[PDB]
């Protein structure tokens, strides 16, 4: 009926911010080669204050060279004694975010680790000092090379934590003058981290935040007992249709209401990865076409705005928050300066399902809500109004100012389902706008890269999405024809997060492609045992990269070749001998049309008319037989979709 909003008996918990995740894995991959002005517009929609999503928090993967859901991300230490703070795109992303919002909150978290850290095992806790050293080096490098202060460091994404590790990490941070960096644990379930904090005073002292993943808006008693900040440190992960926007809307409110969670962070920030990779289009917005410049400012961008534009880290929740009698919810926040923001959501069950977890049916119907301002809030006589109706739809439209002339300190709204209202004393709101970007277009049916770039802006060529191993721009001054190539740089399997393939592979192009010719120059660096391939119709990647089928054309340095239907090479289409050795450049051509394929070595037919599964479709790819050095040059693909 009537809902009292008051601060007279005190406040709720301090609000910590809303944010999102770039990484886990390669989610921002296709954003970096967007042309201007579009790339900048996109970043504005995400990070510019009083414009779009206006995010408070940006969380990034600390790359460890392993597959971490939609690709691999490069580490700052590929090998022991290697340090490089200019690989990948997270440094870049953090700097761009910080340009737009200097007060943005930055977090880092590992999914995978380089293999050499395991000292013979695929386990990051064999040598605690070494793994901590690796992680703290990343934080120092953020400061020293990019001028970034990292605000939070995590442990091991959705993987077990080690209590001694967390203690060592704290000790190591302090030792490096990083006392201001805070630790969040354990980026998995509420347990066992929450009970561990109650049983262990030394652990409790070194953990600042408990971050849980996909909590379904609820927490647990031990976490409440701990007296720590509780965050939903990863959530969302749903397609950014109106449905995903509903999910995002409902949980932004009800994570605090049901779970005492004072921050929620979406996976992922922006869908800049091929859609046919796992969890396609599950960012706050979509930017998966750098070749065309087309992006989509999806509904979740404006759902975020209803909170982010009108709240800031350091505001407090009121004690008076809760559910609406006939479905939906409301929260209210103040800054202690006389401002007040009220956020109301009436998301229906059928239009707000998240993938994790799936809620049992709940009912939402039309209602009227009366709000009365008590305490220091009663003196407010004016409120700005912002409204969204999820579809057709109607996004972040500003409505007529609401007045409380009465002295009643009270007002009433008619609510329907799937709506959001934000009522705030703040006048800075804005639905940011750029002109529409170019129309969507498929990946170019003809495409080439000679990798001839002497001072590349990024460490890898555009559109190549690594799904196992890591491929990088390589300069070899000792060669003239192949001075600038693409190189696979891992020489051992990472401490894996997902199930990386046995073979390295990078995919590119249009998953719809079914007839195609792929050509590339390849160089095998390992004598006798080495091998490489090119391929087409590659149908799976990411977390499923081991499942990938297609047509794979391998040559080996022992004078041999293979044609397989799968990346794992279990299934044979054809095989035989070839004049192939190590440390020599060959040109491979692979042609696939309907039921048949052919391969060429240096322009001369090696095998022809080999029958392959059809129908079938997928990306083009390059790669190596194991985790081994190899080079590639003059990539070309022609395809029909
Ligand atoms: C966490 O939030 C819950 C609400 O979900 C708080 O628990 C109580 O909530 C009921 C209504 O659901 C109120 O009537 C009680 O007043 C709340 N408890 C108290 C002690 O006020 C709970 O307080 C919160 N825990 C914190 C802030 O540590
Ligand atoms: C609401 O918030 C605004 C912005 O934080 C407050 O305005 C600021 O007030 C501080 C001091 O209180 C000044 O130093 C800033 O220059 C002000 N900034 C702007 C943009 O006005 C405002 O006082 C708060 N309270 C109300 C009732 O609006
Ligand atoms: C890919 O190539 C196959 C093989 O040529 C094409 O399939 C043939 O299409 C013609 C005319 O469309 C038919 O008369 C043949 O019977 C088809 N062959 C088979 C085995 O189905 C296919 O259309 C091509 N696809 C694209 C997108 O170019
Ligand atoms: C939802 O609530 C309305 C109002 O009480 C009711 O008429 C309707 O049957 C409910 N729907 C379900 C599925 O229970
Ligand atoms: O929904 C899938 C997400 N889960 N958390 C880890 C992330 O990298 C994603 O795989
Ligand atoms: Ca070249």
């Amino acid at each position: 009926g009537a809902y009292v909003l008051d601060d007279s008996d005190g406040l709720g918990r301090e609000f910590d911010g809303i944010g999102a995740v770039s990484g886990g894995g390669a989610t921002s991959r296709l954003l970096v080669n967007y042309p201007e002005p579009y790339r900048s517009e996109i970043l504005d929609y995400l990070f510019k204050p009083n414009f779009g999503a206006s995010l408070h928090i940006l969380k990034v993967e600390i790359g460890g060279d392993g597959q971490t859901t939609d690709g691999t991300e490069p580490s700052h230490m590929h090998y022991e004694l290697d340090e490089n703070y200019f690989r990948g795109y997270e440094w870049w992303l953090m700097k761009e975010a910080k340009k737009r919002n200097p007060d943005i909150i930055l977090m880092g978290l590992p999914w995978s680790f380089p293999g050499w850290l395991g000292k013979g095992f695929s386990w990051p806790y064999v040598n605690l000092q070494l793994t901590a050293y690796y992680v703290v080096r990343w934080i120092l490098g953020a400061k020293h090379y990019h001028d970034l202060d990292i605000d939070y460091i995590g442990i091991w994404n959705e993987r077990p934590f080690d209590a001694n590790y967390i203690k060592e990490l704290r000790k190591m941070l302090d030792y490096q003058g990083l006392q201001r960096v805070r630790i969040i644990a354990s980026d998995n379930l509420w347990e066992p981290i929450s009970s561990s904090l109650l049983l262990d005073q030394e652990l409790w002292k070194v953990v600042d935040v408990i971050g849980a993943h996909y909590p379904g808006t609820y927490t647990v008693w031990n976490a409440k007992m701990s007296g720590k900040k509780l965050w939903s440190s990863e959530d969302f992960s749903t397609i950014n249709s109106n449905v995903g926007a509903g999910c995002w809307s409902r949980i932004l409110n009800q994570n605090y209401i049901n779970g005492n969670m004072t921050s929620t962070i979406a996976w992922n920030l922006v869908a800049s990865y091929y859609e046919e990779l796992p969890y396609g289009r599950s960012g706050l917005m979509t930017a998966q076409e750098p070749w065309s410049g087309h992006y989509v400012v999806a509904s979740p961008i404006w759902v975020s705005a209803h909170t982010t534009q009108f709240t800031q880290p350091g505001w407090y929740y009121l004690k008076t928050v809760g559910h609406l009698e006939k479905g939906g919810s409301y929260v209210a926040l103040t800054d202690g300066l006389g401002n007040l923001t009220i956020i109301i959501e009436t998301m229906s069950h059928q239009h707000s399902m998240c993938i994790r977890p799936y809620l049992p049916y709940y009912n939402v119907s039309h209602q009227l809500a009366t709000f009365t301002l008590k305490g220091s809030l009663r003196e407010i006589q004016e409120l700005q109004v912002w409204y969204t109706k999820l579809g057709q739809r109607l996004h972040f439209k500003q409505l007529d100012t609401l007045w409380l002339l009465d002295g009643s300190g009270s007002f009433t709204l008619e609510l329907e389902e799937d709506e959001i209202f934000t009522l705030t004393t703040l006048t800075t709101g804005r639905k940011g706008s750029y002109p529409p970007p170019p129309s969507s277009k498929p990946f170019p049916t003809n495409y080439k890269d000679d990798f001839n770039v002497e001072y590349p802006l990024f460490s890898e060529a555009p559109n190549f999405a690594d799904q196992t191993g890591v491929f990088e721009y390589y300069m070899n001054n000792e060669d003239r024809e192949h001075r600038f190539t693409l190189r696979q740089v891992l020489n051992q399997r990472p401490i894996t997060w997902a199930a990386d393939a046995s073979s390295t592979i990078s995919v590119i192009g249009d998953h719809h492609w079914t007839n195609m010719t792929v050509q590339c120059d390849v160089y095998i660096e390992t004598p006798r045992s080495g091998g490489v391939f090119i391929a087409g119709r590659v149908n799976k990647g990411g977390i499923l990269i081991r499942s990938a089928t297609g047509v794979f054309f391998w040559i080996f340095a022992n004078g041999s070749y293979r044609v397989t239907a799968d990346l794992g090479g279990w299934i044979t289409y054809a095989s035989g001998h070839a004049d192939v050795t190590a440390k020599r450049w060959y040109t491979l051509t692979l042609g696939i049309k309907g039921y048949f394929a052919f391969g060429m070595l240096n322009g001369t037919i090696l095998w022809k008319n080999v029958r392959v599964k059809y129908p079938g479709h997928g990306w083009a790819a390059i790669g190596t037989h194991t985790f081994e050095f190899a080079q590639f040059d003059n990539f070309r693909v022609e395809a029909a979709r």
